[PDB]
């Protein structure tokens, strides 16, 4: 294989503390002190936190802290922020200038506070609608947890046709942002007296109105 | 560290060459050629592919081969195979507690035609002024390999604070759509002269702007 194993997941609670298992072999963790471990947020670069087992290195704050044992290295993260949930990952060298990855580990931070979504609804722009085309955008951004659900309507009417919806994905708070837009004619946006963006939370219902009459 | 920058997506089909390009900011870069390369399949941890620039570690076949430039690194994949999908980055130094990673380039084998974005740029409406709020939005959409970065600038001068951008998810033409918003104050929003959101996609860049109008 040539795989370092730590737990598929630890959570904790916020100001909690948690503590990552990797464990590998004589070879690779119990035969050096080049033990570094990747913090990884869902889509972005990975980026190291612990190197040569218990070492922080620029800004990584002093929550994270490491040690070895034997053949498996741990690392604790205390006082659990909202920013510690992510994906980490554990590396050790084995010789021969090689590189060994550990399994993931993903940190889920328990009781984070609920906030339901700031809905804001954005009328075509000028600019477009002299390309002869008019797309609505509702942008649902601070939510927690990250689960909503988007309906359009047109005069209070509902609207299926050409509604795109973005999956939430964590900003950089920890809290979602999704975007729903709706694309139509110079001559619809027109003939409708009001557009609604309408948004479900967690059982809130928000839910915005536009019309074709504003001067922005 | 003196940021590395590497391009948002990097495809072809079955047998073609893709050549990823990472470029450092500072002396060399993060300072300097121990650049190594690491390959990230989706859901699963990283993997050294090339280190000291253009070594290989063994389990690696020959198709990968690394360069590097001046400043500018590169990774080459020749013969494009289905397994070559996934993540790519590039890191430099050990020398130190600084070790930086590229922005990730996303090597995606063509499943369909390439679709450069289509751009759309909201001012904040005129509501949401009235509420002593200012938000721009800036839809991206049918995309095709699912990845772009983003930029945004005020006045030619590239906005730093309060931008936050979504993740690429999949339309239902398979196509992609992402979205940031930056969140300015009427104050802000109304003391610059335009506002600008580019958008680069595998080597095609587009680049809208927006100036504060009113009404009132």
């Amino acid at each position: 294989p040539s795989a370092l194993t730590q737990p598929p997941s630890a959570s904790g609670s916020l100001g909690q503390s948690v503590t990552i298992s990797c464990t590998g072999t004589s070879s690779n963790v119990g035969g050096y002190n080049y033990v570094s471990w990747y913090q990884q947020h869902a889509g972005k670069a990975p980026k190291v936190i612990i190197y040569e087992v218990n070492k922080r290195p620029s800004g990584v704050p002093d929550r994270f802290s490491g040690s070895k044992s034997g053949n498996t290295a741990s690392l604790t993260v205390s006082g659990l922020q909202a920013e510690d949930e992510a994906d980490y990952y554990c590396s050790s060298y084995e010789g021969s200038d090689n590189f060994v990855f550990g399994t993931g580990t993903k940190v889920t931070v328990l009781g984070q506070p609920k906030a339901n979504p700031t809905v804001t609804l954005f009328p075509p722009s000028s600019e477009e609608l002299q390309a002869n085309k008019a797309t609505l955008v509702c942008l649902i951004s601070d939510f927690y947890p990250g689960a909503v659900t988007v309906a359009w309507k047109a005069d209070g009417s509902p609207v299926k046709a050409g509604v795109e919806t973005t999956k939430p994905s964590k900003q950089s708070n920890n809290k979602y942002a999704a975007s729903s837009y709706l694309s139509l004619t110079p001559e619809q946006w027109k003939s409708h007296r009001s557009y609604s963006c309408q948004v479900t939370h967690e059982g809130s219902t928000v839910e915005k109105t536009v019309a074709p009459t504003e001067c922005s």
